[PDB]
């Protein structure tokens, strides 16, 4: 009985395609779930999202076409976006424009921004509540941070790491560039660099590609220091991606529950009914794919909080609006419930820890937050 056109903008062919492919299907099923289990507004008239799907190889050229593209040709009123150089530079734009825009970026920098959303807590909070269990649980000591000097992404929170590491009990003993495309070459160089140092701690701020990369050669190159990676360096491949002399020493950060934890978690059930529904083979179901599909029911959730008049006269700020007026559960797959601030859309704080065990499965530490008095999120923003 409505219909509304949502942008889908997905790397699957790019640097980031090694989570961004998984995160694309995991977004798909969800679109294709709801739309057929159906969506309905407070006043129970029918949705069906047509969404637009587009590649943009983590290209910020191509970001900004298919940006207008998605608004000028199709008249959009939601993103379902991708990553945090393209949806920063967008964010003021989306404003402009009224288009709801919910990032797989979780960049601190977007929480000012009036229609940024995103199911987690920003990269900087999810990253000193991560370096604070590593903190608690093996001592203070000394941290070494491997990222892309020239990627937005891979930057993020280390301003904010910096600034919150004194009173975590960790000295910053240097940073080390880690390309987003790193070789093994790349990822020994790196380790050997570090080395020199000695950290008891590294952090990660890229991708599974290199994080695992990294893991690997520091465990080659006989660097013994645990491995601490961001939420999109770190899955349910890092076993295999890293190897046998990571086994024990590497921990990744999701605010999300993975699928192997989660058997009697409601929203991967709904996850998994999904798969059947569309053909998808249950083996397919992974970390990324969870993390795609919590944003389109993030959207979904939205929609069933307004009215069909509100959604025709408004659109994307009828969203925007019932995204900062409820709080939000999506079937128990994040860390906490979401909440919304006018002015700071800063969802929770606490993520769960997952490590890469000794027998080299990966297994479940728990629910992890950095000190309450620790302000990683302004932290960012105040940045420049
Ligand atoms: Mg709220």
């Amino acid at each position: 009985s409505l219909t509304i056109n949502v942008g889908l903008l997905v790397d699957e062919t790019g640097p980031t395609s090694d989570v961004g492919k998984g995160y694309s299907l995991g977004a798909e099923l969800a679109f294709k779930y709801f739309n057929e289990k159906g969506i309905y507004t407070k006043d129970g008239v029918r949705v069906n999202i047509n969404y637009i799907k587009r590649d943009y190889a983590y290209n910020p050229t191509t970001a900004e076409e298919y940006y207008r593209e998605f608004r000028d040709r199709y008249g959009v009123i939601a993103i379902i976006g991708w990553g945090t150089a393209d949806t920063e530079k967008l964010s003021d734009q989306v404003d402009t424009d009224k288009i709801t825009y919910i990032s797989a970026s979780y960049s601190a920098k977007l929480l000012v921004k009036p229609f940024n959303f995103y199911p987690a807590p920003d990269y900087s909070t999810q990253a000193c509540s991560g370096l604070a269990f590593l903190a608690s649980e093996f001592g203070q000591g000394k941290l070494a941070l491997a990222y892309d000097s020239k990627v937005a992404y891979s930057r993020s929170p280390i301003g904010a790491i910096k600034k919150a590491a004194p009173s975590l009990g960790l000295q910053v003993v240097g940073d080390y560039d880690l390309p987003l495309r790193a070789t093994e070459a790349d990822a020994e160089r790196i380790a050997r660099e570090m080395l020199a140092a000695d950290p008891d701690y590294v952090w990660c701020g890229n991708t599974i590609s290199s994080c695992s990369l990294l893991g690997r050669a520091m465990a080659k190159v006989g660097l013994d220091a645990f491995l601490l990676t961001n939420v999109w360096g770190f899955d349910e491949r890092s076993p295999q991606l890293i190897g046998e002399g990571g086994y024990g020493k590497v921990f990744g950060i999701s605010p999300f529950i993975y699928p192997m934890f989660g058997q009697d978690v409601e929203g991967i059930q709904t996850i998994f009914e999904a798969a059947r529904m569309n053909g998808v083979s249950e083996d397919q179901i992974n970390l990324r794919v969870v993390q795609g599909f919590v944003n389109v029911w993030l959207l979904i959730k939205a929609i069933e909080s307004v009215t069909s008049q509100d959604l025709q006269e408004r659109g994307g700020e009828a969203l925007k609006e019932a995204l900062e007026a409820n709080t939000f559960d999506l079937g128990g797959i994040t860390a906490d419930t979401i909440d919304y601030e006018p002015g700071f859309h800063l969802a929770y704080r606490k993520v769960f820890i997952i490590k890469l065990g000794e027998n080299g499965e990966l297994q479940l530490m728990g629910k992890f937050e950095a000190p309450s008095q620790v302000d990683c999120a302004r932290y960012t923003i105040e940045e420049g």
